[PDB]
């Protein structure tokens, strides 16, 4: 179908280009469709955002009123990185339309883990390193993602490159305390469960601990609030002592006890990371 200005642009005798196909393959209910930029046949993802469901608005360099999601995407879509770039957007009477990159072939990290189970530590190290670099990029651009998880990471299977998606829960980065959070219970950091307060960078490091465990174990470590605040990590799979050490450090109960990004990337487990193309050749081809 032709992407037109409005859903009802053809409703009357009175009358880049994008072609739109079906919903992108999903067991969920996201409003993301397969697309093509007609000029150059570039694959895109076409995401719709319903105005009456936007809880967080902001302003562009323009000084123009858009979903916070558009503000954040524009900030991180500068240059090249492990973030899915916003290529274009426009406003409709009752929604916004976002045109995003679409690598081909692609699989999200959740489906990858379903299919392949617990990842080898060399693969987990390449993947985790790439997510750390992508999150640092977001922070340097003044953006806090607030929902880092396997479901929000795309794998570009040919290049071995990871890409963050879905800034729908994110915020402008600040160094002061946050009192709002939109994530699910099994991904809450302990300081949110106990106090409804967190700092952005230290809550991100929590989410990264959950993700590293997820990669090397094949599922997240906690189901219940009492597990999140209890301070015990059980390993169900074989994991190296140095990988266990880094996970337990990221999942410190007290935010101040969590490593900085420098301390994570200088950790013994994080030495000798593969290049993305190496990763694809050994693990994904």
């Amino acid at each position: 179908s032709m992407l037109l200005s409005k859903i009802n642009s053809l409703a009357h005798l009175r009358a880049s280009q994008y072609q739109v196909g079906p919903l992108l393959g999903s067991g969920g209910f996201g409003s993301v469709y397969s697309g093509i930029r007609v000029s150059d046949n570039l694959p895109v993802a076409i995401k719709h955002v319903e105005k009456d469901r936007i809880s967080d608005w902001g302003e562009l360099p323009n000084g123009t009123r858009v979903p916070m999601e558009v503000v954040l995407l524009k900030k991180v879509s500068s240059g090249f990185s492990g973030v899915i770039r916003l290529l274009d957007w426009f406003e409709r009477p009752d929604s916004f339309v976002l045109i995003l990159e679409r690598p081909e072939p692609v699989q999200d990290l959740f489906d990858f883990i379903t299919e392949r189970g617990a990842l080898q530590e060399e693969l987990a190290r390449s993947f985790f390193w790439q997510v750390l670099e992508a999150v640092r990029h977001c922070h340097n651009c003044g953006v806090l993602h607030r929902d880092i998880k396997d479901e929000n990471i795309l794998i570009d299977l040919n290049r071995g490159e990871l890409k963050l998606i879905d800034f729908g829960s994110g915020a402008l980065l600040k160094d002061t305390v946050y009192t709002d959070f939109d994530g699910t219970r099994v991904y809450s950091p302990p300081e949110w469960i106990r106090y409804h307060r967190y700092h952005g960078r230290s809550a991100a490091v929590w989410s990264l601990g959950i993700l590293l465990y997820d990669m090397v174990c094949g599922d997240i470590p906690f189901e219940h609030d009492e597990e999140i605040i209890g301070g015990q990590v059980f390993f169900r799979q074989r994991v190296s002592s140095e990988c266990q050490h880094l996970i337990r450090w990221c999942l410190a109960l007290r935010p101040s006890d969590r490593p900085t990004f420098e301390e994570i990337q200088n950790h013994p487990w994080m030495q000798d990371v593969l290049l993305p193309q190496e990763t694809a050749e050994i693990h994904l081809h």
